[PDB]
């Protein structure tokens, strides 16, 4: 169902799609616009990285993050606050939690895209890639760029797979034979269009 937690079945880390629709379409990561796909009464089941917040850094293993809204003070409501919830801490808006035990916490699936690139060197050089589950290890308000508060998060990877950089998770990609995914007729489409 839309709410899934956790990895989706038959899709591996490592895999990839050259647009955001595909990556809607296997589901794991079912908004084709939006960041982050999460329930405020629930929690958030994916998000993709495409840069966009200067202060955060994107370390492979961990990466920090910032909400959306906001002009003005975000808010911890909607995705920001699905997202917090996954945290393994009770729910704080006014000065955010931090979970000792994280691994506790709700799964996060993330996709890097191409666009990360300037601040990331895990930014796939194409499309979008399937990097697996992260838990979010803290979240806390600070005063953004724009002089008004922002919600910021630090999540950490925790998955049995292989992060798809590392030599282990090469290997795998090669034993599985994965490859750039494109839709169907595209890379036609563009051979033609002479």
């Amino acid at each position: 169902p839309s709410n899934h937690y956790g990895p989706i079945p038959g899709i591996p880390v490592g895999t990839m799609w050259r647009f955001r629709v595909q990556v809607s379409e296997s589901g794991v990561h079912r908004p084709h616009v939006a960041g982050i796909h999460g329930r405020s009464n629930d929690g958030a089941y994916s998000l993709v990285l495409a840069g966009g917040y200067e202060d955060d850094v994107d370390h492979g293993n961990f990466f920090t993050y910032t909400g959306s809204g906001g002009s003005c003070d975000q808010k911890l409501t909607n995705t920001n606050r699905a997202l917090a919830l996954n945290c393994f801490a009770p729910i704080n808006d006014q000065e955010g939690a931090e979970a000792k035990d994280w691994r506790s916490g709700k799964p996060v699936r993330v996709v890097r895209n191409v666009k990360g690139g300037k601040n990331s060197k895990y930014a796939p050089a194409e499309g979008n890639r399937y990097d697996g589950i992260y838990k979010v290890v803290k979240y806390w308000p600070e005063k953004g760029k724009s002089g008004f508060l922002v919600w910021r998060y630090l999540l950490r990877r925790d998955d049995d797979e292989p992060g798809p950089w590392t030599k282990e998770g090469k290997d795998r990609i090669k034993k599985l034979g994965l490859t750039m995914q494109y839709p169907e007729g595209y890379l036609e489409a563009l051979a033609n269009a002479h």
